[PDB]
């Protein structure tokens, strides 16, 4: 089964491959069907599930909580990760897309998540996105609260610059469990702007999203050189899909990311986890980086 | 009276809003007039004045000292901020515009400002601009020498990046009081590049400078939103919205009013009363940049 | 002779001007000659030498090994600096150019340097360039080992970011001795990107490569205004050549850099070291900055 990995120093133990429920609404699944998927997948070793405040027009959490209700023997078998801090226009109040890292708003959003997911606590609450109007102290207080309430085990951020990650960290008595960022051959800025260097330094494991560029890896016609290279290496590693070569290219960064699977097909989720068994060489790594970029390392 | 605010840990307490005298020479004033101006704005609550070594061809400090020498009771109600580190071509000695951050010169110019401003001490001494040749140690000697003489109470920097701020700080025995930077809807690079993050984290407050927004026309949509939010908040002018836009950043800036019109000073100062909501802030931000947050 | 400087808190003591053997093979020098060159430069004071894994298709170290061989009474009069971490196409095992920073590799290529240079130890070992796959624990691990076995005296990094430098340092019990980076009037991103601000802050002196921009300062059409300036500040300073001013421009920096000479002509290696007496004034410094960039501050 997929190895286990303590994400931070005092952090929790997640499953190296996290299952993400962002497109949940799109998979169109009755709580009956879902609970089946939720089983098959956490039987592979994928026990960590990713969620968020705004997901599915604020429907995804709720939809998932219907599954845990008719299959309550599940909760103990997984780790629930969720976020909050964004204001979608899916609500009449928000006439524009913005952020709400306001003390009371978080505690409002967190307790709603517990309610929607029909769970008594969350394992990870992530400040969804970095806000220009964020006040470290306000967020720290919402956190001390949710904590001494047992409603949230750990805390983390998402898409934070090292400077923003540090800002909020100066206000906390506990080490930020993670910093969910995007990492894939098509999106490699975090590899050198210092984000992944700070994360390796603090021994914090970043959950990596959209490893498949959101799916535009197999569709976007500007990535043929990258898909050709991936196919080549795929034969050299004896992999099943270029996707596995990617989930490995990512898997082997020194900061040690936990790739988040976004597919709604349990068989595609089966393949993924296999990438963990593949062993990619350094020259195979740079060979895929090159094919995705067009130039060589400095 | 405008709000009070201790700009930093162990730091001084300035007035939420600051008065900038960089354009003093353009106000076409006379000590006689300038004394009624100084009297009015601090009567309005604006008790912090921002000067600089060079401002006005090296004579805005001098001119402000004449007004003070005609009113020997004003230099107590106010806190004087001044700077040094730049060298303009206004001098005949300076061929090229450059910086000068060596010890003897940071002291030589601090005492000069003391002379020009008709006073025996400055409340804040800022290292005007980040210098490629700045030797954090030479600089730390000048700052400790002045702090002894009691001729300079607190020290700070200006337009420094988190790395240059830390380079200096590390050599100083006392907290840097501020980091005067540029902030406005027409200039937000500091909101995310880490310069405001460092400041909020250290609990230091930046005196935002330059809060041509009305002049430049590519900034019409921005002007239309300020006007549409002014209505909502019931603000006298769109400039009040701007000041309040800046005023509401979590790092808590001290806007520097640069107008010589005492009517505009009062209006900007009344930007506080405004209760701008989160959505209006992102609404103003977007009309300026043109795009939403990530 | 050239002044002596201690590059880091508890680091080694080099000579303000180091000798770089990147183009050694281009000098078409023979073991007997090279020994005369080496002989002469350390007689000026340029005692420290800069080498590296890859340099000269992996030949340079070895060539310097022959110069040290037929005259091994020199090694105790110089400080050897070498690097590892890069993997060029110059070799056949490499289908692409990349970086290799595994533990076993660093240990393997350090011991390899000792063999090629014909010495029992290195004074400083640098990990050539920052790697996306670099694992600090693995590097810090290869460094302790090489340190406890007396093969390497000090450790540094090269072309590192203040975050990559800070990352590696967090795993090391000993102060990184330097961050060999490129510094010249034609390459300034480091004077303001915060790289040299860190080094000055930590009191770690950086070794500066390509101060004359690989030499295109005198060739490239693009730098006429700059050459005309180095020429005006030259007479002003009574400098020997524009190169010397370029060296004086670098020493002037507050992080106190160590310019690396890359000239294969001992006469040029003599002249350049003379820039150590010229006293450049800020205004001249900013005038050389301007002629190079095209704008003020
Ligand atoms: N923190 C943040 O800001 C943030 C933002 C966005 C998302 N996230 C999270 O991170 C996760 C990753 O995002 P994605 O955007 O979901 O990531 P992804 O892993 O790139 O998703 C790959 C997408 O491609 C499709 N796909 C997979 N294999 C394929 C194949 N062989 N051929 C054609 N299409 C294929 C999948 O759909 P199929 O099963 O559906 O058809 C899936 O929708 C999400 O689940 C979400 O929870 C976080
Ligand atoms: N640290 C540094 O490097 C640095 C550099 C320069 C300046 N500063 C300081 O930064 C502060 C603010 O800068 P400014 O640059 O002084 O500030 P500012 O806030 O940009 O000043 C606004 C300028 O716009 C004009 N204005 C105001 N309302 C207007 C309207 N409705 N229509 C047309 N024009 C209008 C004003 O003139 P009216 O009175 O004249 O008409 C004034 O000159 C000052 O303290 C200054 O000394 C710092
Ligand atoms: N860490 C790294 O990544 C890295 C990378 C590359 C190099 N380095 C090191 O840094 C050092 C500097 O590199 P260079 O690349 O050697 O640096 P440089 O000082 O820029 O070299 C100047 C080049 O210009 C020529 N030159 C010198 N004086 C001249 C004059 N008056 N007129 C015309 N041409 C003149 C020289 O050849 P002549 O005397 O020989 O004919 C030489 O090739 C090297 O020694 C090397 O060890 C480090």
């Amino acid at each position: 089964l997929v190895q286990r990995i303590t994400i931070a120093p005092q952090g929790p133990e997640f499953s190296r491959f996290v299952m993400g429920y962002w497109r949940l609404m799109d998979w169109n699944m009755s709580a009956r069907q879902l609970v089946s998927f939720i089983e098959e997948h956490l039987d592979l070793g994928v026990t960590t599930v990713d969620h968020a405040d705004i997901y599915g027009g604020y429907q995804c959490e709720a939809a998932f909580g219907e599954a845990l209700k008719l299959a309550p023997h599940l909760r103990e078998r997984m780790e629930i990760v969720s976020k909050c801090g964004i204001a979608t226009t899916a609500r009449e109040e928000n006439v524009i897309g913005h952020y709400i890292t306001d003390r009371d708003h978080i505690i409002k959003s967190a307790e709603q998540s517990l309610i929607n997911l029909a769970t008594d606590h969350l394992d990870l609450l992530l400040i969804h996105r970095p806000d220009p109007l964020m006040d470290a102290d306000e967020v720290a207080d919402a956190f001390k609260h949710l904590h001494q309430s047992g409603k949230v085990r750990h805390f983390g951020v998402s898409n934070f610059t090292p400077a923003q990650f540090a800002l909020l960290q100066s206000r906390l008595p506990f080490t930020l469990a993670t910093n969910q960022v995007e990492i894939s051959p098509v999106h490699q800025p975090l590899l050198l702007d210092g984000t992944l260097d700070q994360l390796q330094q603090l021994r914090v494991r970043p959950m990596a999203w959209s490893c498949l560029g959101g799916g535009r890896l197999f569709n976007d016609d500007y990535f043929q050189p990258l898909r050709d290279e991936l196919a080549v290496v795929a034969e050299e590693l004896n992999a099943g899909s270029i996707e596995q070569v990617v989930n490995a290219w990512v898997l082997r960064l020194p900061s040690q990311p936990l790739p988040i699977i976004g597919s709604g097909k349990i068989e595609r989720v089966r393949a993924a986890v296999e990438a963990e068994t593949l062993k990619m060489t350094r020259q195979q790594w740079f060979r895929i980086r090159k094919a995705a970029l067009g130039y060589d390392v400095p």
